[PDB]
């Protein structure tokens, strides 16, 4: 059951206004893109506190990678869920790497020590029956990676992507996708909607595990083959969300790389970046 919302003053919705007329916002099959105009966070803060939602985030930092937990920490403090709850699982070969990073109420974080591409795997069958009791939302990130500006309840949803920054205006047939028929991964030159990125994907517990055990399972299948996608997970990622729609999709303001790509007039906030 969800509660009335509270009488609350803000700019009143223009119907022969569109927020942004440079940039698609909703997709064919009418899930918003998520970009900087399209969204009062006020509303949505409001909607989803009224649910006491609690966010998990999901991080591997395996060998060198563990030294990209500081910034990554200390920057999602900042920027990451601020007002909500949130519950960082940090999955790791080195459980006395993990930095103490001072977090603020209502947020925690659990070390899981893992085994001295299989995040799929981790994800899904192992964390399972954790996830769904601790959890209503899971979003499954890169570690070498900063917040530079919020990254809110905006992108919640029952099942997300992102625009990897590198294809988000080019055509199809330039996609990276796993193009061996041989590859469970494989789309052809005539199907996709858009190449998504790895590096940042999320939505309920139940849709992420579905994802999640889809591609571990598609992974298998494919090295029982011989054959390994051109591009791992995310392959299999872009054929899962091409066979099954992402309920939001988010904007390229969400995965960037400012060193590699700049910083183009359409973006404006650059909210999650590479760490060179
Ligand atoms: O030795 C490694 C390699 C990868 N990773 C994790 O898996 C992601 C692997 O992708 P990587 O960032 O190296 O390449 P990219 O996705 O930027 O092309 C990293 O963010 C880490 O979270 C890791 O922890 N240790
Ligand atoms: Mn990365």
């Amino acid at each position: 059951f969800m509660v009335s919302l509270p009488r609350m003053v803000y700019p009143q919705p223009k119907v022969l206004t569109p927020c942004r007329k440079d940039v698609l916002v909703v997709t064919p099959w009418l899930a918003p893109i998520v970009w900087e105009g399209t969204f009062n966070i006020d509303i949505l803060n409001e909607q989803f506190r009224l649910q006491n939602t609690t966010i998990g985030l999901t991080v591997f930092a395996i060998k060198k990678y563990v030294a990209f937990l500081k910034l990554f920490l200390e920057t999602a403090e900042k920027h990451f869920m601020v007002g909500h709850r949130v519950h960082y699982y940090v999955f790791t070969d080195q459980p006395a790497a993990v930095p103490r990073v001072t977090l603020g109420t209502g947020r925690q974080l659990s070390v899981l020590e893992v085994g001295a591409m299989r995040r799929m795997e981790m994800i899904s069958d192992f964390c399972e029956r954790r996830f769904l009791s601790e959890v209503d939302y899971l979003v499954c990130v890169d570690v070498d990676m900063e917040f530079r500006d919020h990254v809110g309840v905006e992108i919640l949803t029952p099942l997300f992507g992102t625009l990897h920054p590198s294809f988000y205006g080019s055509s199809r047939e330039a996609f990276t996708y796993e193009r061996r028929p041989q590859s469970q991964a494989y789309i052809p030159k005539d199907e996709g909607d858009f190449y998504y990125m790895g590096a940042f994907f999320g939505g309920s517990v139940q849709e992420v595990q579905r994802l999640t055990r889809a591609c571990h399972q598609a992974m298998m299948v494919d090295q029982a083959n011989g054959i390994e996608a051109v591009w791992h997970d995310e392959s299999h990622l872009n054929k899962y969300l091409l066979r099954h729609k992402p309920t939001k999709v988010l904007s390229p303001e969400y995965l960037w790389d400012q060193q590699l790509l700049g910083w183009p007039a359409v973006l404006r906030k650059l909210r999650f970046t590479a760490v060179p």
